[PDB]
């Protein structure tokens, strides 16, 4: 039964949070910002294929090991903030560097896409951005009812389980 360490990194207030409780609780609660760090863990069916889902919501040990050990990133910006789409850059280099490597398996969440007259990165910035980094590119939203939330989720391991 194999497990996935599943990392969602990204700048503040980009909705990391938001998107993990809403894929594992199903719930979305406004201005909740955890007290304290909360691991989640849960048995999941994609593509017929059962795994558990290790998910860490982003000093701390815990960070740096799940920087270490995970097996998959979700690199997330706000479409309402243009810095968090800005310093995409950073993440996608910081992991690129923790892992020695010249790829690993990543996707370009672009969340808050429900803020539409807010919007401030286009669809095209996204996916060109995305395009150059030669990751996927999805577009969320933790509000109810959520878009992309599971499909997110589901497409790292499938990248995960694909490379
Ligand atoms: N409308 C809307 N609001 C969202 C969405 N995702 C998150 N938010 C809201 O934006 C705020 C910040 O979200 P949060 O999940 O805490 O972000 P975070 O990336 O975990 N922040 P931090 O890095 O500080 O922990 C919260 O008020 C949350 O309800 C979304 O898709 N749509
Ligand atoms: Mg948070």
């Amino acid at each position: 039964l194999p497990t996935y360490k599943l990392v969602v990194v990204g700048d503040g207030g980009v909705g990391k949070s938001a998107l993990t409780i809403q894929f594992f609780q199903k719930i979305f609660v406004p201005d909740y910002d955890p007290t304290i760090e909360d691991s989640y863990l849960k048995h999941t069916e994609i593509d017929n294929q059962w795994a558990i889902l290790d998910v860490l919501d982003t000093f701390s040990a815990m960070r740096e090991q799940y920087m270490r050990t995970g097996d998959g990133f979700l690199i997330v910006y706000s479409v309402t903030d243009k810095a968090s789409f800005e310093h995409v850059d950073r993440f996608h280099q910081l992991i690129l560097r923790v892992k020695d490597r010249e790829s690993f398996p990543m996707i370009l969440v672009a969340n808050k896409v429900d803020l539409m007259h807010l919007r401030k990165v286009t669809r095209d910035q996204g996916k060109e951005m995305a395009t150059k980094y030669n990751i996927p590119y999805i577009e969320t939203s933790a509000k109810d009812p959520p878009l992309n939330v599971d499909k997110t989720f589901h497409d790292l391991v499938r990248v995960i389980r694909q490379q």
